[PDB]
C-alpha cells in the first residue's frame, strides 16, 4: 500500500508541524522548518503541501523577510517536485481576530482581516496553488446578544463578494472553498455544517467562485453522517477540496489520523469520492498526537496514507463483487435510480396503480434485504470474504 | 400572561392526541376525538390547529367516511372560530413507507407517497391552510450500502418539483415547508438540519414555492444553535412555519413543552422572532409526556402558550433597557451592522489605515465587553433588574 | 466463521422477536412463536436463549395458561439443546410502570414491581439460568421535581436488598446484574452509567451478589468508551453478563447487530473479553432493522456471531505478532503493569533520583511511539499485515 | 444579590488569571500576579481562593523563590480575610505529563507525579486548606493499545492509597476530592464520570479519606444530568467540594461562567445543595471569555456569585409556596420517601394487595400530574407567579 505523488496527497505544513500546545498543556515537539517538512513529507510519497500564510511567513515579518521565507520555500519545492494546491489565511491566531475576521463587531478589523486575505491569495497564485480555503473559526459567539447572525451574514457575505470581485478583476484562476465547523474555538461558529455553507454560497453574488471544503472530524462533531453530507456537495457541484481526519463522537476537535475514529465511516466516503471520480487533492488536516516525537509524526503521517489506500482497495473490492451487485438489485438500488414518474404529472394522476389500486400490504411486506448487503460491505472491509 | 387567538398560537392534534406509545412502552391515554381537541384548544385561547392526512381521516377510510370526518371537523372549526393553517402528510407510520416516501428505494411505494400527499393538498386548501409542511421521517438509512444520496436528491428534488407543478396548475395559494431532522426514526434522515434544507431547495425548479419548518429540538438534537439556524433562514426569507418544543441536549427527540429544554436558548429565540416580525404560526409540535392523564395534557398545552408570553415580556423589556442598549452600543452591536467596505474594492486596497498602518495591537487589547451584555440579559430573564 | 455452542452465543427472545413498532411506525412483521426463535436460533450455531417474563408468558396469563406456555417453552430446550443463561422481567411495558417499577412514586406499584419481579427468579431458576438481568429502564424523570433521586435511591437500594434477602432465603444460585442506560424511555434513567452502578452496589447489604450488565450501546449513548467501562467493571470484579450491540453515536438506541455501529470500539472489547478471559454469555441485545423481513431477521442475527469471530481472530493475531509485542515494549506498557512504588512511601520520600535529581526534561522527550503501535493494530483488524 | 464571604464563594486562581490562550489562539490579556486576583476577589465579596502549585510558584523555582511567592501570598491573604480551603497539583501542562502523572506508562514519571504532589499538600496543610482536590486531566489514551486500564486503575489506586498513607502518617486533618471528566485534553479519560470516581473510592485502603469533586461542566460532557449525579455523591455521604461553571451540552469545555449554560440544571443543583445542607465551598473553576478584557474579568466572576444567589431565593420561593408543596403530595413525592416493605419480605409475601389482588388498571389510570409541577417550578425560576 505505497502511495505515489499520482495519489494526490496532501498535507498542510500546520499539521506535520503541530507543535503540541492543547488548553493544557505546553509544546511537547520544537517547530519544523517549512523545509523540512517539505522534505520529509515528498520522501513518504506525499503530491504536495498546503498552507496559512503565517505557517510560511511570521506574523509581521519585513518584506525583506517575506521574500526570504517565500524563496526558500520555492526551493524546497523546486528540489523535491512537491505542489501547492491550495493556501489559507490564519485568520484565527492574533488576539486581534478575538472576536472573528470577517464578522467582528469592529469594522476596522474586519477591513484588515480582507487585506491579510487579499495578500495572501496574491502569493497563493503565484505558488500555483487552485484552491483558496475559508475557514472562519473565529466567526460565532459564546453568548445570544454579542453577534446579531443577519448583521453577521450580511457582512460575511459582502467579504466573499469583495474577494470574488478582486480574483475576477485580477484575471485569477483561483476559487474558493468554505470550511465549516459547528463549534471550537467560539461556543458557536456560523455556517456550522456543510447544507449551512451550501445555502449560503447560494447568496453570493458570483455563487459559481465558491464550493465547500468539509472535514471529516467538522460534521461528526454534530453528530453527522459525513458520506451523506459530501453527498449533498457532490450532487450540487460544490465539493472543490476536501479535510481528511478521523474523529471520536461528539466532543472536542481530535484530528486525528484519517482512519482513526469511525473507520465504516472513512470506508464509505472513500466508496463515494471515488465511485463518483473526485478528482482533487485528498488533503489531511491531522494532527499527531502530543505524546509522539518526530518519528511518531511521520509514522502519524504515513498511515493517513496507508489508511486511504487500504479503503480504495476494500471498497473497489466491494462494488466489483457480482454477490454485492445481486444484492443491490435485490435491495432495489437499481429501482432508486430510476425517475418516480418521467411519465409526468398527468399520467401520475390517471394511473390508478399509483393509489386507486395499490396493494399496500403486498408492497409493506417486501423485505428490504439490507442487513445481507450490510454484512456484505463487512467482510469486504474487514478483507473476510 | 393569558393567550388570545391574535398570539397565533396553534397546534398539531398529534400533539394533545398522543397516545403514549414509545419504544417501550404501551398507550397510557386514551385517542382523543379531533372534535374534542378542538374544542378544548379554542379554550385554551389558541388560534388553530393542523394535521396528518391520517390523523384527521383514519388510513384506509372509504369516500364515505372521509366525507363524515371531515364534515364534522369543519363544524367543530365553525363552533370555536379555530383555523387551520398548515396541513401535512403522514407519510412515515404504515409499513409500506419503512424505507421512505419520495425516496424510498421501490419506484411503486414513491409513486404511492406522492399521490396520497396529492390528495391531503386538495383537503390542505379545502380547509384554508396557507403551508404544506413535508417532514421526511423516512427518508434517509440505518447502512452506508442501502440508499446511494445523489440518487436520493434526485428522487426528492422529482418529487417536491412535481409537487410545485400540481400546486401551480391547480391554480392553489399555498407554499411548502420542508422540516429537517438529523435521525430518528431513521439512522440517519436526509437533509438531517436547516442549512441542508436551505441549500436543497436552491436547487428545485421553483424555489420560491419552498421554505423550511425547523423545529426547536431537531436542530438541538445535532448540538447545533437553534437560534443562530433560524436567523439564517430569516435571512435566505424562508422562514415560512416554525415548530416550537423543549428538547434536553442530544438524545432521542424529547418533544417536551415548549420553555422547557434549553431555557437561555427559548428566550434567544422569542428575541429574534419578535425582532424579525415573524408572523406565521407559532406552532407547538410537542407530547405531553406519558405520565399525564388528560389534565395533565391540557396543563402541558397551556404552559406552552405561557412561557412564550413570559419570554415575549423578558426580550422586549430586555431590548427596551437603555442600560442595554448603551452596552449593545460597547459591545459594537452598532458597527456589525454597518458595511465592511461601502467604499469599494480599490478604496479598501488603497486604504493604509486597513493595513500597512493599521495598529493590530491597540485593536487587540480592546474588550468585547460581552460578559456584561449577557448578565444584563440574565438578569432580564430572571426577573431581577 | 461459524458459532458453535461452544462459543457461548445467546439471544433475547425480544430481539429476534422484535416487530418493528417504533415511536412513528407500526409493526412490520408478524410475533414470533417463542418456540419458533429457538429452534431457528439453534440452527444457527447460537448456545442459548434469554427472556423477559412477558415475552414468554402473555401479560395477565392465567396459571393454566403460564404453564402451558413454559411446557411448550422446555419441550424446544429439550429438543434443540438450548440453554436458559439468564432472565429478566418486564417493569417497563405496562402503563402501570410509566413513573417506574423499584422507584415509581406509588408505594403500590413498587411492592407490585416486587411481586412480578419474585415469581419470574422462581421461573428463571427452574429453568437453570445463573444471572438475572435489571434493566430499570422506567426509572428516571423528565423534569427536576419528580423525582427526588435520594428517595429514589432509597427505594432502589430497598428493592435490591428485598430481592437478595428472597434468593439466599430460597437457597438458589443466582446472582443479580444491573443494567445501566443513560436515557430513554426516561428524559433521564437512574444509575445512567456502568460507574453509577458500581458505585451503588458497594451500598447494598450484600454486594456480592450484585454485579453490572453494561450495554455497548448504553454507554456509547453517553459518548463513553465502552472497552474502558468493561475493564473498570473487571477490575472490580463485577462483570457478570455483557450485552453486544453496535451503536451510532449520541442518539436515540439504535440496538444495530454486534460489529455496526464503531467497529474498532467492537475490535477493543473482543481484545479485552478474550484476553481477560470472560467466560459468561456472549449476549445479543439487538433489534433486526424494521426494514428486514424474516430473512433479513436471521441473517441480521448471524452477522452478529460472524463479526465476533471475526474480531476474535483479529485480535488473536494482533497480541500474537512479535512485532506488535515489541511495539508495546517502545510504548511501556510493560512498564505501566509494574508497581510505582514496591519500594514503599519512606523510599519513596528519600529517593532524589524521584525528585531533586530527576531530569523532567529527557523524560518528557521520550516518544510514547503510540501511533506506530495503533497502526499495528489497524493493519490487523483490516486484515493488511 | 450581594455577595458576602460567608456565603463561601471561591474561586481559583488559574480562573480570573486565564490568559485565554486556546487551541486555536494566543494569549489576550496579561498574567495577573496571585497578590492582584486576591485583592479583587475580596472586593467583589468573596470568601477564599484555590490554586495548583504552579499557579502559585512557577515551576522550576528555587526553594528561595518558593518561600517568597508563598510570603506574599500570606500577607495577600492576611489583608484580606480571605482562605485557602482546598487546593491542588499541576500533573497536566508540563511536556514530562504527556501520559499522564499517576498512570504514566514511564514508571519514572509516576514516581516525579507523587513527589511533586506530596509537596504541594504540605503547602496546602500550612496554608489551612481542608480539602486537596486531583483532577487526573492527562490519565487515558486516544487509542485503544496505548493503555491497559486494569493495570493503569491497579497504579491509580497505588498512587492514592500511598498519599491516604502520607496524610495518615503525618498527622493532617485534609481529605482528597478525585474530579472526573469524560474527555479533553486525552481521547478519553479514566474514571470519566462522577459514577466511576465513586465506585473506585470503594477499592482504596481507605475509602472514608476520599470524595468526590464533580463540576457541572464536566458530566455535561457526557449529556448526563448534574444534579442527579451529585444527589448520588450525597446518597453516598462522598460530597467534598463542588466545581460550578456552565456548559452548553456536549462539545469542548466551555468552562462559562456559572447560571450560563443549562439555567434549568442550574436552578435544581441550587435547590438541592441548599436542600441538603451542603455546607463545602462553592467554588468557580470558569474561565473569562478571551473576548473580554480585565473589566470583562471581573463582570464574569461577579455574575457567577449573583447568579447563584439569584437561583438561591427562587429555590427557596419554590419549596415554600404551599401551592408547590401541594402540587408534590398530588404528585406522591411523599409516598417515594416512604418504605416499600416496612413490613418485611415475608408480609410483602403474604400481601395478596401486592398482587393476587393488585388493580393494576386503576393504578396505571392514575395521572403523575408532573406537568402541573414543572410548570409551577417554571412561573418560580422566571419570578411570573
Ligand atoms: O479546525 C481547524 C480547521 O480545520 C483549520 O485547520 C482549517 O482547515 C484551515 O484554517
Ligand atoms: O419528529 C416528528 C416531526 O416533528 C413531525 O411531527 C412533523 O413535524 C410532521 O410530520
Ligand atoms: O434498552 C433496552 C434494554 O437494553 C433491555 O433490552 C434490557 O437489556 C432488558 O430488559
Ligand atoms: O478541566 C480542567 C479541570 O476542571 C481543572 O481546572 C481541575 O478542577 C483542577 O486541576
Ligand atoms: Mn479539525
Ligand atoms: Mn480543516
Ligand atoms: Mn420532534
Ligand atoms: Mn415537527
Ligand atoms: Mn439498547
Ligand atoms: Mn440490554
Ligand atoms: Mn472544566
Ligand atoms: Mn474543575
Amino acid at each position: 500500500y505505497q502511495p505515489t505523488p499520482e495519489d494526490r496527497f496532501t498535507f498542510g505544513l500546520w499539521t506535520v508541524g503541530w507543535q503540541g500546545r492543547d488548553p493544557f498543556g505546553d509544546a511537547t515537539r520544537r517547530a519544523l522548518d517549512p523545509v523540512e517538512s517539505v522534505q520529509r513529507l515528498a520522501e513518504l510519497g506525499a503530491h504536495g503541501v498546503t498552507f496559512h500564510d503565517d505557517d510560511l511567513i511570521p506574523f509581521g515579518s519585513s518584506d525583506s523577510e517575506r521574500e526570504e521565507h517565500v524563496k526558500r520555500f520555492r526551493q524546497a519545492l523546486d528540489d523535491t517536485g512537491m505542489k501547492v494546491p491550495m493556501a489559507t489565511t490564519n485568520l484565527f491566531t492574533h488576539p486581534v481576530f478575538k472576536d472573528g475576521g470577517f464578522t467582528a463587531n469592529d469594522r476596522d478589523v474586519r477591513r484588515y482581516a480582507l487585506r491579510k486575505t487579499i495578500r495572501n491569495i496574491d502569493l497563493a497564485v503565484e505558488l500555483g496553488a487552485e484552491t483558496y480555503v475559508a475557514w472562519g473559526g473565529r466567526e460565532g459567539a459564546e453568548s445570544g446578544g454579542a453577534k446579531d447572525v443577519r448583521d453577521a451574514l450580511d457582512r460575511m457575505k459582502e467579504a466573499f463578494d469583495l474577494l470574488g470581485e478582486y480574483v475576477t478583476s485580477q484575471g485569477y484562476d483561483i476559487r474558493f472553498a468554505i470550511e465549516p465547523k459547528p463549534n471550537e474555538p467560539r461556543g458557536d461558529i456560523l455556517l456550522p455544517t456543510v447544507g449551512h455553507a451550501l445555502a449560503f454560497i447560494e447568496r453570493l453574488e458570483r455563487p459559481e467562485l465558491y464550493g465547500v471544503n468539509p472535514e471529516v472530524g467538522h460534521e461528526q462533531m454534530a453528530g453527522l453522517n459525513f458520506p451523506h453530507g459530501i453527498a449533498q456537495a457532490l450532487w450540487a457541484g460544490k465539493l472543490f477540496h476536501i479535510d481528511l481526519n478521523g474523529q471520536n463522537g461528539i466532543k472536542y476537535d481530535q484530528d486525528l489520523r484519517f482512519g482513526a475514529g469511525d473507520l465504516r465511516a472513512a470506508f464509505w466516503l472513500v466508496d463515494l469520492l471515488e465511485s463518483a471520480g473526485y478528482s482533487g487533492p485528498r488533503h489531511f488536516d491531522f494532527k499527531p498526537p502530543r505524546t509522539e516525537d518526530f518519528d511518531g509524526v511521520w509514522a502519524s503521517a504515513a498511515g493517513c496514507m496507508r489508511n486511504y489506500l487500504i479503503l480504495k482497495e476494500r471498497a473497489a473490492a466491494f462494488r466489483a463483487d457480482p454477490e454485492v451487485q445481486e444484492a443491490l438489485r435485490a435491495s432495489r438500488l437499481d429501482e432508486l435510480a430510476r425517475p418516480t414518474a418521467a411519465d409526468g404529472l398527468q399520467a401520475l394522476l390517471d394511473d390508478r396503480s399509483a393509489f386507486e389500486e395499490f396493494d399496500v400490504d403486498a408492497a409493506a411486506a417486501r423485505g428490504m434485504a439490507f442487513e445481507r448487503l450490510d454484512q456484505l460491505a463487512m467482510d469486504h472491509l474487514l478483507g473476510a470474504r
